[PDB]
């Protein structure tokens, strides 16, 4: 859905060069990252996955002393972009797929194993009919 497809970092766009430096994104990644064509490929590079939550996270979102900013990052997402129900659909995959993920050490790539594990899950659900959010805004003048 376009809801969560509206990326916070894309909306912000406050500092491109400083997000570029912060992750030390190689030219190959940040370039492919800017691919505006909706190819819909598999997220293979950690620097891409990380850059998705780079703008609004490097702005301000640290729960603890600097590192391990888990709470505020999820709290920030629930207050801006995804409602609590969507974040709660993600957290479940995050915890289970990351826990069941192979011990291949790449801090940002693990987050990809869970991310793709989520669209895998939603794809297994596949057939889900919507109730249609029909809202009749009755504006009665005079």
């Amino acid at each position: 859905s376009p809801e969560i497809m509206k990326n916070l970092s894309n909306n912000f766009g406050k500092a491109m060069d400083q997000c570029k430096d912060e992750l030390s994104l190689p030219d190959s990644v940040v370039a492919d990252l800017y691919n505006f064509w909706k190819d819909d490929y598999v997220m293979t590079d950690r620097l891409a996955g990380c850059a998705i939550n780079c703008l609004a996270t490097k702005l301000d979102v640290v729960d603890p002393d600097g590192n391990l900013h888990h709470g505020n990052a999820k709290d920030f997402a629930m207050k801006h972009g995804a409602d609590e129900t969507m974040a709660q659909q993600l957290v479940d995959i995050i915890h289970g797929c990351e826990k069941s993920a192979p011990p291949n050490d790449d801090k940002c790539m693990k987050t990809i194993d869970v991310a793709m594990c989520f669209k895998k899950e939603i794809h297994k659900l596949n057939w889900v009919p919507n109730m249609d959010l029909v809202i009749g805004e009755v504006l009665a003048e005079v």
